[PDB]
């Protein structure tokens, strides 16, 4: 409804240049605010913030196309940004978790046969449902996993994103990472999915620079919720667990991701209301997602399936 | 005076069910205040934190008994909350330092002599002299050895709380962990009592995730100052020191805690006035501290003597 | 100009004592403000703060000579307190930047003439630029390496304190540490100066605590801007970075520093207004700095060369 | 015939009890000679050695059933000594390579269906193809995965033992330790059959005490060709190869084995002739390979498909 | 008798001088053959190697006295040579085992109240209990511990050397390193006595060069059984037990030993006539033995309780 | 004379063609035989072993040329047999040293200028004196270090190999690795030519397979002397030195060997009759010396600089 001046940008976003098969990328970057305050400044602070990775590569962000491949000499990585998907000045009406989901079913299934590499940035986990659901529907012979970084395994509650892909059987496996409250609950779906989970005390107690190999040949979807992180990194969350990842924790385990491709990227879990801020007004949470952010881009443009 | 109440109340716990012998706990949880602001919300804070443990276990708190066993398969670990010491709404008049002395040690006493293990939250460490000595007093043929968490090794002052158990030679032996101040007169002291201690820089530079093993036979307090964390994640001490223990840090190491029971827990050096806020007013010491009162609780319950 | 009052108090310092030679030491320690907020409490919070050191030594502060040699068994570590430079009192104007230099350049030559090591707190890391040309005019034999604490390279901008003594070639090496901002322009300066560097993500994915080693023969000059330390440690930097070293990681690699000598120590990169806030008014960045000034004074009186 | 005395005393061998009930072994031991010198004393020096265990467990050799399943806790481990297939007192003919193949395959069947886990000794690897097919054909549900110790791949020869149990299409899996001579012919089947390897040069550098945890629930065949020993612990193999693991390397390695149970053992590659031998005549290879043979039965007895460790789960 | 020549020249040693004032040495070397084969060439042929050791020091081997304490920074290590016990030449009769204790006992209990370290060379390992009874009986006051490397533990028999010592109640502890056969009656006296102990596959799978820094204040005793290297590297022992020590490994880990001296040391387990021999005779296990002893003596001249590192408090 | 043969056929050898323009390789083989027994069958024994190296590439032998440069992809290694120096059969007069010296320093040279990579088996290490100066010879230009495998640091006597080249002069460094018997003479002319060196007991201590990642840009020699490997592993060297390297070991530290080019490689320090046989009369040594050959042989075709790794920068 007042996604609809997003929803038409998005449909007159110009298809993937022909020299962008036989490579990955580009990334489309957009806003989602499901179940977050309607003050979302995550994806501002983001563009405004330095595009140096931490690897020898830059990010370029262009607000319209053309999107054009680069040698791979310069090493420059286009993102498409598609902005925010609430227009803020259109009403006051908050939509609903219905209309957000068909917004961004609708968003990343136009993204995805443009051929871009759907990246939202904001919302409280749902975006994660709907364009998984976009790319199984475009693509269904194709497996699906997906890494989710979070302090909860989130797959109690049946309407969970996480959960009804899961009931519906359109992912492939689950790597839950960094959980640190899990219920009995949580022990009894985990069970009967069969997912894989390596819990926060035992990444920490086997080395937790110590995490780089193994192979994985399905095209991953990563989903990070901001509670991953400690609350001394990522105060800005939900009732907060300590004991949680540093910042460089979580981009050295994200580096050590493995597949063919990134199906899609949500980063999520953050509320401005609950911040700390520095005496100018700056959120330490926005600091330390901008650099997540930036470095899942990188991810989804250098991602490889065994080294 | 004013923690008649309280006193009272612990007087009439009901003793420990016939079937909690040949097995660790009950725990006896309650606040304490002594050298803090009279508005000490940690408690509170506490038990409106989630209940689900590091571990694959479950805190369940209870206001009043009966306390029973529960069978090792569903793994429930009972809390008895006996509530804060002080009556906040007794008076406005502010005990002494004895009066916080009698007060702890005849709660102490009473629930030892149920069959309880006593968890202190709060105060400034005063609280270890107390259920220490009860202890002792109820049982002087059994040895006690501390592991104290600490920035300081806080045995400078004569009536420091663990100066006092030393030169009264209630104590086996003193685990210092973490220390990162370290005065001249702390080291005589150190040398003259034979303490073991692993001071932060030698914890760090020697593998922090290395501490796993050697066994311990005799039944262990544990004393926890929050200012053994970094300030970043825990501000709210008096005089911080940078270079501390992350919370993280902090669970792993208490969970490799050896002994055949636990003597008592004490968690302290936390000021409401001094800790970094969230923009909804909730405090990161307070969030740091939820958690290791939770496994400090898990580990009163499943601490062995040696694997 | 208001560097006067500072300047002229520097000019009357009791030179090294004759028991200084074949000694390292001592240190000489003074505020530095250029490119920050004219309040600058840093300096005057590390002089409040305490003086025992993470290794068991403690700094003795003295705000006037005589600075003599005490024994080796008791070991402590006069450090001289010059004050700020600026004097906050004698006027509103503001130094330029070409003023600032004029004045650390005669402070520094005045301090290692007499024999001390110049420690210089705060400003935006110029002071380095300055004391450093100092010691190779009064010493143009000696060959100088410096060791750079940054989250950036900083050496991208021709007129960069690190960039000027590069092409002025006044520098034997330079080590960059933890940079995690690199752009390709400062990947050239890089190539063409031939720098040494070890990025953040280098350093923590190959065991952090992992460094000790590798032997160093040239007098060392350590630049440390705050930058260095994750967000969650130093917040009040300008552009911060997420990602970063803790406190106690900075301390743990700068202890494994080698040389013969320490040429000067450089503090920076701290701006009050951007910083996190306790209740009580502390601010973080303070809390770290103020100790990694202290351990930075230790190893001005304890760095070897090689062991 | 040759295998006559030893196949008919394998038929009267009294099943296992009752009393072994879900539990694993108990362990039938006998000599397996094809390929190599007639003399083979290598069972013989076996059941010479010391019974202690590296872990806290006793060898009990037995001649003759009835074989008692040990109270729970005692740590025993009865083992059937079945004695040398080939009797060299009767007759002087050499068995053909199918006769040792018929004698090993009956033998084999024999005592899994009797319940026990065949624990072959000698040979040139060729028991491997028998006991599995013996194995395969008595129970064509179970998945089988292989784990094969040697300097070479060994599945060049499109008439190797491994090469045609994987042609038949009779394994799960396979997992390669400790090759440090693969040629290209060798690569070319590695890939066509999708076997797992650890190159000698790969679990050095990546510490040798420093092998997985990984999760295995298929039973377990164990095929150890002396080779994978370097020569100056294993002097007595074919066309030596320097670089190998030592005996304690081995040991360590093949403790790390998950499974739910061993479906049979199977030590090869030693021939007396080409030993290194003290001067009282003992040699090296015969010392370090019946340690092996000891662990490897320990192994039978205690095998388990993972350990379980809260917080992490474990890869397939 | 056949030790008469031996013990009238061990009588005559001149006491070590004062210019050794609180300081570690000097050390006597003889030889010693209880158990073992006549011709007894260990102690010839470390005489006849390299003087120069792993860490940066030589030995000076000397037969008789005065010997002079080097000065200070210089590197030396006098080492008094006492030659042989038994004296082959005179007399053809075979000591028996008591008149191998008595001889032993009076020999370490000269070299000792003249202030030497004794070093014993060859045997069966009988010397441990002879040296350490003439040091208890010479010093009630002092606390030994000693530490033991072997193949076995070594004190199942109520006759062995170390199990007698600990009868006798003469120990304050045992340290038993690199044990790969272990029966249920040793485990049975290693409770009952307390003792302290790291296995071979434990040692192996904890990072065999990470051996901790635990702080030792007691006097150490050394008994070093030649069993307890692989047979690969030591084949000269009695029942050889695959999977062992390394030379390296066994430098390495003797190299960690801690306390303020060494009470004496004692190599054993070596026989001639087991050994694998080079074309030119030169046995593997007489190689690696004469190195052990080296390292031994060096031990002896630098032993140290503890390293002082600040910031973390030592184990006792 | 003695060389007549093996010159004469080293002088036609057709210099290598322009594929490999800007490659590495080819290499030329030989046998030195200085200060050795006249029976010298290390070279022969390494041209019987197998082909197949460890990492996936396969050597291929040749007598005579072309020497075609293979695919770029193929991993094919030629190698240009120009067998032994000495004809035992035309003579039996032995070379003296200069003869053996001028002998090897015109053979390298022709090869080094016909653009062959040396590699000699066999003699006293005499060898690396010839080559290294017929590189330096031909290529002032170029800086060479030396890495240097040996039980003894072989620089004390003013005549040694190592201390002739350092004293005329002729390389930019020296990586001793592997040394354990190392006399204070020794230790005077480490630090007065400035040489590098990690002693035996430094590498084990520090993890054996954890060894740096130095980045190196000179030309390296590589000088392998068998008594670097333990006596288990090489016993046939004189005077053996127990606790050294084992032969994976060695192959893993000469692995990490870095450099745009090697210069030449010298194999040495064999002699068959102080070697530990089979029962089959083969020796220890020279089994797992061709190992080292072999492994030798494709570091010359596969050696590099550094391993770029992004956000680190490489000590020189």
């Amino acid at each position: 409804h007042m996604f609809s001046k997003f929803l038409m940008n998005v449909k007159g976003v110009t298809p993937r240049g022909s020299d962008w098969a036989n490579r990955l990328g580009p990334v489309a970057l957009f806003g989602y605010g499901a179940g977050m305050p309607r003050r979302a400044p995550l994806l501002d602070f983001f563009l405004q913030s330095p595009r140096d990775c931490d690897h020898y590569a830059e990010l370029t962000i262009h607000d319209k196309g053309p999107i054009e491949c680069p040698p791979e000499t310069v090493m420059f990585m286009p993102v498409l940004n598609c902005g925010q998907m609430l227009d803020e000045a259109a009403g006051t009406e908050t939509p609903t978790s219905d209309e957000w989901y068909l917004g961004s079913l609708e968003a990343s299934t136009e993204l995805l046969e443009k051929g871009y590499v759907p990246v939202s940035v904001g919302g409280d986990g749902s975006a994660t449902l709907s364009m998984v659901e976009a790319y199984k529907r475009l693509f269904p012979s194709d497996d699906i996993v997906i890494v989710h970084f979070s302090a909860r395994p989130s797959v109690s509650d049946p309407r969970s994103p996480l959960r009804v892909l899961l009931d519906k059987g359109l992912l492939k496996g689950v790597v839950s990472v960094g959980n640190r409250q899990v219920s009995s609950e949580d022990r009894k779906v985990r069970k009967l999915h069969k997912m894989f989970y390596m819990d926060m005390h035992a990444i920490y107690s086997k080395g937790l620079f110590c995490i780089r190999d193994i192979r994985n040949d399905y095209p991953v979807f990563i989903s990070i919720d901001a509670s991953v992180l400690d609350p001394a990194f990522a105060p800005a969350v939900d009732s907060p667990v300590a004991g949680g990842l540093s910042t460089r924790d979580l981009l050295h385990i994200m580096n050590g991701i493995r597949g063919p491709k990134v199906v899609g990227i949500d980063v999520y879990g953050y509320n401005p209301d609950l911040d700390v801020y520095r005496k100018d007004n700056v959120g330490l949470t926005a600091i330390a997602l901008s650099k997540i952010i930036k470095e899942g881009i990188l991810k989804a443009y250098s991602i490889s399936t065994h080294t």
